[PDB]
């Protein structure tokens, strides 16, 4: 019901995991660009994992503890050899800050969440994370 | 009390402001010179039509009058240093009908809030002489 962003480019193909009950972990694969994200989450009594955007890079796992929620997403998007992709990507929880991951500067974006949380993702993916957006909940 | 509050984009200067969410944003008026000086918002609180005056006195007004079917589904801008203070130097909004702005002429670190689903229902931020910062309430 509340979907924000898609920051990135038009390349790759669409993904959309919808909202979750709880995000368990977010694993950003990155080298000089953001290659991919794995999200594992619970959904109506089940645990699920998705992986958006290609093989590539080194993994950086954010694991969410008991009362921990994603309250921020930040990054940069730009042209990496002909595709507009997320060159840098970071997250913050109520407890700590992570990243950003990736080494390619571009047009910055930032989503601080003064009230609410990130409950899921949508965007575009191919060889790399072309774009990323976020579902929000109270 | 989801209010879902997104942002504050800008500096830590000035005094905090927070209008809460509205039943309906009637119009948003952005005061603008080489920086964003202020925002006035006229909206319907609980039966009543109030307006709030955020930021400072300012430069030149630019009014976005929303029409019945028209909702705010986007906010973009840039924040930067302006004589020793980090303020919003550029600010723009898009609705489901039209796109307004950006207003102001001081470039800086860009931000953007495309709302693929939902809309802006209210405003908060920081204000002094200019718009130090601005954020937004979201609802479906
Ligand atoms: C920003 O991109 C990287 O930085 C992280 C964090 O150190 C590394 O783990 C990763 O391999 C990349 O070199
Ligand atoms: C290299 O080819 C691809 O990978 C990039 C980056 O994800 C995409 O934008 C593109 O559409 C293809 O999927
Ligand atoms: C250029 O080499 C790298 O950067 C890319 C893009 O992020 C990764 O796929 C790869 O594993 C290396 O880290
Ligand atoms: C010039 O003095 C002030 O105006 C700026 C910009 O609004 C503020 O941060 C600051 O705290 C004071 O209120
Ligand atoms: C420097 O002159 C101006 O720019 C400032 C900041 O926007 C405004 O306060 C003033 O009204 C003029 O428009
Ligand atoms: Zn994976
Ligand atoms: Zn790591
Ligand atoms: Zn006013």
């Amino acid at each position: 019901a509340i979907k924000v962003g898609a920051w990135g480019g038009n390349g790759g193909s669409a993904f959309d995991m919808g909202p979750a009950y709880r995000i368990i972990s977010v694993k950003i694969f990155s080298g000089d660009v953001v290659d991919a994200v794995d999200v594992t989450f619970t959904y109506y009594g089940k645990t699920e994992t998705r992986h958006f955007g290609g093989s590539g890079g080194t993994p950086h796992e954010i694991v969410l503890q008991e009362g921990e929620y994603l309250v921020g997403m930040k990054g940069e998007f730009g042209n990496y050899h002909g595709v507009v992709v997320v060159g840098k990507l970071g997250f913050s929880t109520n407890k700590k800050s992570y990243g950003p991951f990736g080494n390619t500067g571009g047009t910055p974006f930032s989503l601080p969440i003064a009230a609410g949380k990130i409950s899921g993702f949508f965007g575009r993916g191919g060889d790399f994370i072309d774009a990323i957006g976020v579902y929000l909940e109270p």
